[PDB]
DNA sequence: CGGCGTACG
DNA sequence: CGTAA
DNA sequence: GCCG
């Protein structure tokens, strides 16, 4: 089992679904406080079950296996032994853990902005709404779609989606191509929101599109909210039968040049890409990021065509999206 | 012990 | 500060 | 919290 998440292929199901869940559990209460190095090994011990080919059963089964100490060993050995861990239940059922989760959960809520409200005594959504000058216009949109928001995504929700959006990229600019990306691409049934790539196969010829397909979902209806610029993080309207519900996508373009690297980014996972690039750095001097990739000895880019050129460059062996599952 | 991803809005 | 994988 |  080698050390990195990029360097194993992790499917989106696997034999160890209690235990995983169980650490990231920790991760999670790890990053409410601000324990940014517990929340990665926490992230990585989960990770490293996902990966294994079957059951842990045995606690001697840990052993070798990168990231498993005393503390992540002891919460698997309590559930193997219990069926339960009281660390994990005991942050389960906190007051911090449930408000902190609540709170994060809301669109243009972080960690800081959840942290402060915690701590000026605010537990539930309506404290918040009952207060509404401390939120900014996004936190407010979050606040106002939040129940929509905690709905899943589902698989067929998406190629409704895709279709809306293809319609405005091609009048904003004929030729524009647009990629589903995120968890939806390593082959989520479900997901908390939709993500696309938008790209043009002339080079330059994607400058400046965001605005004007913002401007065209805007004019038919579908924005319910939304911030030049590359990234956008909308809120759209979604037919339903009878009616429509409120879904999070995230818009983003890219130069074809730079198309892979932006497509390997965009489909994580989250702990996956963070695994890569650490890797990328420490283990080969090489800079990652959804731009590019970057020689700092000989001041150069490498030019790459497709994901699979990214893992040559790297020296790592390609997985598909389906085994980015870290 | 230092390090822990790297961007954009 | 928020957002993203 | 764990690795190197
Ligand atoms: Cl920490
Ligand atoms: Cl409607
Ligand atoms: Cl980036
Ligand atoms: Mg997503
Ligand atoms: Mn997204
Ligand atoms: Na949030």
């Amino acid at each position: 089992m080698p050390a990195y998440a990029c360097q194993r292929p992790t499917p989106l199901t696997h034999h160890n679904t209690g235990l995983s869940e169980a650490l990231e559990i920790l991760a999670e209460a790890a990053g409410f406080e601000g324990s940014e190095g517990r929340l990665l090994t926490f992230c990585r011990a989960a990770s490293v079950l996902k990966a294994l080919p079957s059951p842990v059963t045995t606690l001697s089964q840990l052993q070798g296996l990168p990231h498993f100490g005393e503390h992540s060993s002891r919460v698997v050995q309590e559930l193997l032994e219990h069926g339960v861990c009281e660390e994990v239940e005991r942050v389960r059922r906190s007051e911090r853990y449930q408000t902190m989760k609540l709170f994060t959960q809301i669109f243009g809520v972080g960690v800081k902005t959840a942290d402060r409200w915690y701590r000026e005594g605010l537990r539930t959504l309506d404290d918040l709404r009952e207060q509404p000058q401390k939120l900014t216009q996004q936190q407010k949109a979050g606040l106002q779609h939040h129940q929509d928001l905690s709905t899943p995504v589902l698989r067929s929700d998406v190629d409704a989606l895709q279709q809306v959006v293809e319609e405005a990229v091609g009048q904003a600019l004929p030729g524009a191509t647009v990629t589903l990306t995120g968890g939806f691409r390593r082959g989520k049934l479900q997901g908390h929101d939709v993500d696309f790539l938008i790209t043009h196969p002339k080079e330059g010829q994607e400058a400046g599109l965001l605005p004007r397909v913002m401007c065209r979902l805007q004019d038919q209806g579908l924005i319910l909210y939304h911030q030049a610029f590359e990234r956008s993080f909308c809120i759209f309207r979604l037919p339903q039968p009878g009616s429509w519900k409120a879904v999070r996508v995230d818009l983003v373009v890219a130069p074809v040049s730079q198309f892979p690297f932006a497509l390997l980014g965009w489909t994580g996972s989250k702990l996956f890409q963070r695994e890569l690039r650490r890797f990328s750095r420490k283990e080969k001097g090489l800079w990652l990021n959804s731009h590019g990739l970057f020689d700092p000895e000989q001041k150069t880019f490498f030019q790459a065509a497709s994901e699979e050129d990214i893992f040559r460059h790297l020296g790592l062996e390609y997985l598909p999206p389906e085994q980015r599952n870290a």
